[PDB]
């Protein structure tokens, strides 16, 4: 009923989506991971008569169900995607995207990564990524590649007409204790990486973690602390 919906709140296998600015949304889904459910977040921009997609919802039928909730909510086609890393609550749901008739697009980090791990594989590769404080336009976003963090291909995404920062899996909720999922991150280049998205970015208005409930600029300072004390 308009609040941010969290992890109980959607049974695995639904979508919600919610409203962030105008021609912004994200996307909630939830998934079962080793025996617990997680929420996870991704983003929908629109771009003219389409949509322009940030992540799957985490899995093939998860994303189908995104794919129908668009069309419930919105209407208008999904013609493009992109990937912000390699992991499944990223690319999980790909193949039903390239399925549906929406090109797939990850940085060639994130395609080599993927392939090797046997997750999901975008089609097109994304060049002029490849080092820090790297950016390129892709329709209504721009693409930022931070540095290594949550892992060492997540890049972040920002809306220039509403000021939204989609910082993915390299930026944590404010009511996070921990670092997530940390198996695949670099916790001593994670501060530096986040200074970078501090410093490109200091007009942001929202702040959307990869996880989790959106805030403000202080989400980012948040992720910094939690990481350094992580390692600490
Ligand atoms: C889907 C994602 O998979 C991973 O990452 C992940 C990493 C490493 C392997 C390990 N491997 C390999 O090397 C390998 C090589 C070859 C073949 C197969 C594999 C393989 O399988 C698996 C999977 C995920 C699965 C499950 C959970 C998560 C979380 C998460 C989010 C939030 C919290 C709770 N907090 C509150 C908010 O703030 C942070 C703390 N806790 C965890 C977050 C995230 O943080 O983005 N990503 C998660
Ligand atoms: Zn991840
Ligand atoms: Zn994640």
């Amino acid at each position: 009923s308009g609040e941010y919906p969290t992890v109980n709140e959607i049974p695995v296998g639904e979508v919600r989506l919610y409203q962030i600015a105008d021609g912004v949304w994200s996307h909630i889904a939830t998934q079962s991971f080793d025996g617990a459910v997680y929420p996870s977040n991704g983003l929908i921009v629109r771009d003219g008569d389409e949509l322009l997609l940030i992540d799957t919802a985490w899995g093939a039928k998860n994303t189908a169900a995104l794919l129908a909730e668009i069309e419930k909510q919105i209407g208008l086609p999904v013609t493009r995607a992109v990937s912000t890393h390699f992991h499944d609550d990223r690319v999980g749901g790909v193949d039903v995207l390239r399925a549906a008739g929406v090109a797939t697009y990850a940085s060639p980090s994130t395609r080599r990564l993927a392939e090797a791990e046997g997750n999901e594989i975008p089609t097109h590769s994304l060049e002029g990524l490849s080092s820090s404080g790297d950016a390129v336009r892709f329709g209504p976003v721009e693409l930022f590649y931070p540095g290594a963090a949550h892992s060492t291909d997540n890049l972040v995404v920002y809306v220039p007409s509403a000021n939204v920062l989609y910082g993915g899996c390299a930026v944590h909720e404010l009511s996070s204790t921990s670092a997530g999922n940390v198996a695949d991150a670099d916790l001593a280049e994670w501060p530096t990486s986040v200074e970078r998205i501090q410093k490109h970015y200091p007009e942001a208005e929202v702040v959307i973690p990869g996880h989790g409930l959106p805030g403000g600029l202080d989400l980012l300072q948040h992720t910094a602390n939690v990481v350094k004390a992580h390692k600490n």
